[PDB]
C-alpha cells in the first residue's frame, strides 16, 4: 500500500521516504478517508520541504478534503507562515472556503497570526469574506481580542485607499498637461502614458476613465512630428488592449486621423500610425468594420508596394488582422486588390514579410469558397505548395495553415489543391519530427479527405492510407485521433489575429 | 488431510466418500506426489460415476501430471469409452501431448481401441501429430497390427472427400437432366436446383461449380413459360449469392435474355425478370455496370409508369440498387430519364411505393454533387419537405435518409435545402419520441451545418441550438455526440437483396 505509507510518511516528516514513495510510485495526491492529503499532512504539522516536494511531484494545492478544508487553511491555522508564503506561490486559493464558509484569513485572525494575516491580504485575500456566522477576519480578530489583527486590516484597507487616489490624482494631472502650452510639460506626460497604457489592459482602462482618449485625439493634428508620434504611441499602446478599448479609442474619433497619416511622408509617424489601426483591428468584427469605413485598406495595399521593409511588414500586419473575422471583411480586402501583391511577395526574400503574406493569405482563405476561390484564382496555391519543402518551421506551418485552409472550401478548390500538387509534400510531412508541422499536414490532409470521391482516391493514390495507419501508434492520442478521423472519411474556419 | 482421503476414494471406487470428502472441504483438484488428481484416478480405474462428480464438482479436465499428462490420456489407453466421451464432452484437450509428444490419439491407436481413435479423430485430434519418435498414431496402429485402426483413420481422412463427391454427382446428374427433352424430369431438376440455390451462398457456388449456370441461360429461351419461370427464378436465387456468384451469372451470359424478358407480355415471367435483375445489380460497380451495358435502363424507366404496383416496386428495386455504387452509375440512371418518375412517385398513394422512390432518390443523391443537382433541378426538394412532416415513420426516416444525402452537398446545395423549408421542419422532427427518426434528422441538421456560415445562419435561426444543447443530455450517447458535433460546426445510399 503506498498511498497510505505516503500519507504516514508525510505526516512523520521523512522527506527521504516521500521521495523514495513517489519515485516508486504513491500517488501523490493519496487521500485518507476524510480526504486528507500527504499535503494537507504536511502543510497541517509544519514539514515545510515535504510540502515543496509534494507540489513538484504534482500535488494538487486545492485539494478539498470531506469538510472542504485546503491545505492553505491548515497553514493559515497552524501559524506555518512559510508554508502559507510557498503554498501561495504554487497557486493556493487564497479565497477558498469550507462548508462552514471560513477561510484562511478568518483561520489567522482569530488566532492573532499577525504574519500570515498580512501576506494573505497580499495575496488576494479578502478582507470582507464572511463565514457562515456573518463574522469577517475583522470580526473574529476582535472577538477574540486581537486588536493588533484588526487594526491591521484597517490599515491595509486605509493604504490601498491612499494608493488609489494618489494614482488617479496623477492620471488626472497627465490629462491635464496634455493640454498644456508648454511643449516639455506636455510631451513628458504624453511618453509616460504611453508607459502606463503599455502595462496591460488594466492600466489602459485606468487612462481611458482619466479621459486621455480625447486629448490624445486632439494631438493627432499637431505640427510637432515629436509630440506626435508620442500621442501616436500612446494610443496603439492602449488600443493593445480588450475589443472595449479600442471601441473606445473608435469613439474618439482617432480612425480618421490616422488614416490621414497614412499618407505621411515622415517615416516613423507613418509606421506608428500603421501600428496604431492593426492594434484596433484586432478586434471584433465591429472595429474592423469600423476600420474598413474610414477607408484604410486602399492605403494599406498602396503601401504593400513600399521599399521599406518595416512599413511594408506592418502593412502586412494591418490587412490581415482586417481579413481577420468576417465574409464581408474579408471581401472587402480582396476588392481593394491586396491578393496580387500578396502572391508576390509569397516570393520575397524576406522570410519576416513572407510569413506576414503567408498569415494574410491563410486568414483570407479561412473565408468562403468565394473568397478561396479568389486566393486560387490569384495564383497563390504553386507557391504555398513550393514553401511544404521549407525547412523553416514557422513558414512551413504558415503554408500548411494556408493550404488546409484552402482544403476547406468545395471540391473545386480541393480539386484546384490537388492538382497543385500538394498531396506527395502533405503525405511525406505526415511522418515530419515536428508534432505541430505533423498536425497541420494532418489537417490539410483531412480537409480534402472531406471532397468527393475523386478526391479522396486522388488521395489514396498518393500513399496516405499507410501513413496514416502508422500514426495510430504515435505517442500523442490527439494525432491517432485525427489520423483515424482521416481514414474513415477516405473509406466513406480557424482565423488568427496579433496585437 | 481431507485431499489425501479424496485420492484414496477416486482411486478405489467409493463414490459415496468422494462426494463425502468434497462437502467436508476437500480439494477436488488435490495432486499428490506426481500431479495426479483424483480425476486422473477415477479415469484410469475407470468409475464413471466418480468422473462426473468430480468434473461436475470443478475438477480439472486437462489437468497434467509431472509428465504431462491429462485424465483424457488416462482413458484412452485403458480403453474406457464412456469415460472418453465425458471428458471430452467438458473440454478435454483432444490434442493435448505429454512430455514425450503422446496424444491420447496414440494411445487409443497403441491399444487397438477401435472406439475412442473414432471418438478422438470425431471431437478434432489431429492424425498427423507426431511424438519425440517421429510417430503419428496411424504409424504406432500400424508397427502393433492393429490394421483396424489403420484403416479407420484411412476413412476420417477420406469420408469428407468422398461426401464432396457424392454432391458433385447428384448435381451433374441433375445440371445432366436440365438438357432433358421430357419436360417433367427437365422441371423437376430445375425446381430442386431451385430450392439448392435458395439455401444459401455455399449451396449457390456448389451448383455454379456442377455447371448449371450455361444450362438455365439456354432454358431463358424456351417456350414453355412454366420452365421459363423456374429458371428465372433459380437464376435469381443464385443471383442473391455473393459479388463473384452473381459475376458467374453474368459471364454466362445471362443479361441479355432478362433484358429481352422485360418486354415480355407474361406479368409473371417479367416479374421474375426483374427479380434476377435487381439482384445482379445489387452487387458492385462491376456488376451494375454490366447490367448498365445490357441496355436495362430503358425498360426500368419506362415500367416506372406500369399501373402493375408489384412491376413498379421490382423496377424501382432495381433502379435502387443500380443507384448504389459509383457516381458513373448514378450518372447513367440519370440519364436515362429516371428522377422525373420519381419525383413524380413522391407522391404516390401506395406508402411502398413511396418508400421505393425515396429509397431510388436517396441513392441518387448519395453521388456527386453533380447528381445531388439534377436531383434539385428534378423538384425533388418540395415533396422531400412535405414528406418530412408525414405520420408514417418509415416513409419519415426514408425522406430524412434522402435530405441528408442532399445536404452532403455543397453550399449551393445546402442552400437550395434551405429555401425549400426544410429548417422548421427539421428542427421541430428533432423533438421527436423516435430515437431513429430524431438520429436521423440530426444528421439532416449536421450536414446543414457543414456548410458555410450563411447556412449555419440559417440554421441557428430555426431555433436548433436550444434543442441541439438540450440532447447533450440524451440517454443515447451515440445521439449526444452527433448534437455536441452539430453544436461545435455551428460555432466556428444502402443496397438490397431478395430470394
Amino acid at each position: 500500500d503506498l498511498g497510505k505509507k505516503l500519507l504516514e510518511a508525510a505526516r512523520a516528516g521523512q522527506d527521504d521516504e516521500v521521495r523514495i514513495l513517489l519515485a516508486n510510485g504513491a500517488d501523490v495526491n493519496t487521500a485518507d478517508e476524510t480526504g486528507f492529503t500527504p499535503l494537507h499532512l504536511a502543510a497541517w504539522e509544519g514539514h515545510l520541504g515535504i510540502v515543496e516536494v509534494l507540489l513538484k511531484n504534482g500535488a494538487d494545492v486545492n485539494a478539498n478534503d470531506e469538510r472542504g478544508h485546503t491545505p492553505l487553511h491548515l497553514a493559515a491555522y497552524t501559524g506555518h507562515l512559510e508554508i502559507v508564503e510557498v503554498l501561495l506561490k504554487n497557486g493556493a486559493g487564497v479565497n477558498a472556503t469550507d462548508v462552514i464558509g471560513t477561510a484562511p484569513l478568518h483561520l489567522a485572525a482569530m488566532w492573532g497570526h499577525l504574519e500570515i494575516v498580512e501576506v494573505l491580504l497580499k495575496n488576494g485575500a479578502d478582507p470582507k469574506a464572511q463565514d457562515k456566522f456573518g463574522k469577517t477576519p475583522k470580526d473574529l480578530a476582535k472577538d477574540n481580542g486581537h486588536e493588533d489583527v484588526a487594526k491591521l486590516i484597517d490599515k491595509k484597507a486605509q493604504e490601498e485607499e491612499e494608493e488609489e487616489e494618489k494614482k488617479k490624482k496623477i492620471l488626472k494631472d497627465l490629462v491635464k498637461k496634455l493640454s498644456s502650452p508648454n511643449e516639455n510639460e506636455l510631451q513628458n506626460a504624453l511618453w509616460t502614458l504611453g508607459n502606463i497604457a503599455s502595462g496591460g489592459n488594466e492600466q489602459i482602462q485606468a487612462v481611458i476613465d482619466a479621459g486621455a482618449l480625447p486629448a490624445l485625439v486632439q494631438l493627432l493634428s499637431s505640427p510637432n512630428e515629436q509630440i506626435l508620434q508620442e500621442a501616436l504611441w500612446a494610443l496603439s499602446n492602449i488600443a493593445s488592449g480588450g475589443n472595449e478599448q479600442i471601441q473606445a479609442v473608435i469613439d474618439a474619433g482617432a480612425l480618421p486621423a490616422l488614416v490621414q497619416l497614412l499618407s505621411s511622408p515622415n517615416e516613423q509617424i507613418l509606421q506608428e500610425a500603421l501600428w496604431a489601426l492593426s492594434n484596433i483591428a484586432s478586434g471584433g468584427n465591429e472595429q474592423i468594420q469600423a476600420v474598413i469605413d474610414a477607408g484604410a485598406l486602399p492605403a494599406l495595399v498602396q503601401l504593400l508596394s513600399s521599399p521599406n521593409e518595416q512599413i511594408l511588414q506592418e502593412a502586412l500586419w494591418a490587412l490581415s488582422n482586417i481579413a481577420s473575422g468576417g465574409n464581408e471583411q474579408i471581401q472587402a480586402v480582396i476588392d481593394a486588390g491586396a491578393l496580387p501583391a500578396l502572391v508576390q511577395l509569397l516570393s520575397s526574400p524576406n522570410e519576416q514579410i513572407l510569413q506576414e503574406a503567408l498569415w494574410a493569405l491563410s486568414n483570407i482563405a479561412s473565408g468562403g469558397n468565394e473568397q478561396i476561390q479568389a486566393v486560387i484564382d490569384a495564383g497563390a496555391l504553386p507557391a504555398l505548395v513550393q514553401l511544404l519543402s521549407s525547412p523553416n518551421e514557422q513558414i512551413l506551418q504558415e503554408a500548411l495553415w494556408a493550404l488546409s485552409n484552402i482544403a476547406s472550401g468545395g471540391n473545386e478548390q480541393i480539386q484546384a489543391v490537388i492538382d497543385a500538387g500538394a498531396l506527395p509534400a502533405l503525405v511525406q510531412l505526415l511522418s515530419s519530427p515536428n508534432e505541430q508541422i505533423l498536425q497541420e499536414a494532418l489537417w490539410a490532409l483531412s480537409n480534402i479527405a472531406s471532397g468527393g470521391n475523386e478526391q479522396k482516391q486522388a488521395v489514396k493514390e498518393a500513399g496516405a492510407l499507410e501513413k496514416l495507419e502508422q500514426l495510430q501508434s504515435h505517442e500523442n492520442e490527439k494525432i491517432q485521433k485525427e489520423a483515424q478521423e482521416a481514414l474513415e472519411k477516405l473509406g466513406s474556419k480557424r482565423k488568427r489575429k496579433r496585437k
